[PDB]
């Protein structure tokens, strides 16, 4: 709870200014913490956002468990998730934390590590999309495992770069790919 | 030279720490000139960053074009293009910079009417590909923007979010995607 206190407290705190500017000691004084206590729980601001992060993630998956009914097949599957992964992006209050800190450790090879079981974690959504599919004949697939990062990595691009259009045209390229995509696994 | 070895220093900043990580001070600081060195051609910070994004973008347009012609049909001539997009050293070091600027100059409109065209010299190489293919007969594609969109922004998308993975891994992916991509266009 101190520990619970302390990720919520931080967790708003980047929200409100960023990730390069959310100190240790705001959040200690703010979280009703001490300097002693946050080390013990997270050594450093990096690990600390990375718990957020792993939290953040936790919630998403979450989410999508109760999403993923409104979707019966495997490839509405596959069409919902991306859907949601731009509109729920587009009005992501710790995106802006998000992008400073990854641009920002980009560099540094040490947070490679959480940092890349973290986005294992959401390629496994996908993976799990594609196992089902085949299990299912509603496609076949042999190496899911490569299917699985590059929708990920490609349906992540279409989020992170098309920012530059209407919500709605959006919306429809993130559907046109993901007919596109389906397709070319017949 | 000055005018030129500025941009040099900046790209070199821009790259290596980011957007707002890099200032106007450490560009000057590091060329070994004054803050003056700024006013009829480097107004603004936002200026000189919308400037060395046209060259490189030109610079690896050009590029591309003094090798495409080591593919005959443009079914390899997309192939090739996201090949090169993970092996080059022009425009796409640069997308972890361009991604944070896009968060810090999204309001102030003056931004997406200055850099307007440079989102259609990024999609314009899928454009003229599908296009071509089209009249090559190569596939049958009706809404080429689209696609165009939707393939420059995937591909950006495994060439930005793979970064620190094997070499070979990346390209392999990149070609199942290509791959899959395509084979959905029919
Ligand atoms: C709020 N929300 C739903 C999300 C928030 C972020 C991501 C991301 C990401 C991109 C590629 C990944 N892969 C395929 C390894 C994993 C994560 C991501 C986006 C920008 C900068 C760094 C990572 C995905 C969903």
């Amino acid at each position: 709870n101190l520990k619970d206190k302390i990720l919520g407290v931080a967790k708003e705190l980047f929200i409100k200014n960023g990730y390069n500017a959310t100190t240790t000691g705001e959040i200690v004084k703010l979280s009703e913490s001490s300097k002693g206590n946050l080390y013990y729980h997270f050594k450093t601001k990096e690990n600390l956002f990375l718990e957020i992060l792993n939290i953040e993630q936790s919630k998403w998956q979450e989410q999508w468990k109760k999403e993923q009914i409104k979707a019966k097949t495997n490839r509405e599957k596959f069409y919902l998730y991306n859907e949601l992964s731009l509109t729920t992006e587009y009005y992501y209050p710790l995106q802006n934390a998000i992008i400073e800190f990854y641009t920002e450790y980009y560099k540094t090879n040490s947070i490679n590590e959480k940092m890349n079981k973290l986005e294992n974690k959401y390629i496994d959504a996908y993976h799990v999309i594609f196992k089902e599919g085949n299990l299912n004949g509603e496609w076949s697939i042999n190496d899911v495992n490569a299917v699985s990062k590059i929708a990920a990595n490609a349906v992540n691009g279409i989020v992170t770069f098309t920012h530059e259009q209407n919500i709605n045209e959006r919306i429809k390229l993130m559907n046109k790919f993901s007919q596109i995509f389906l397709n070319g696994l017949s």
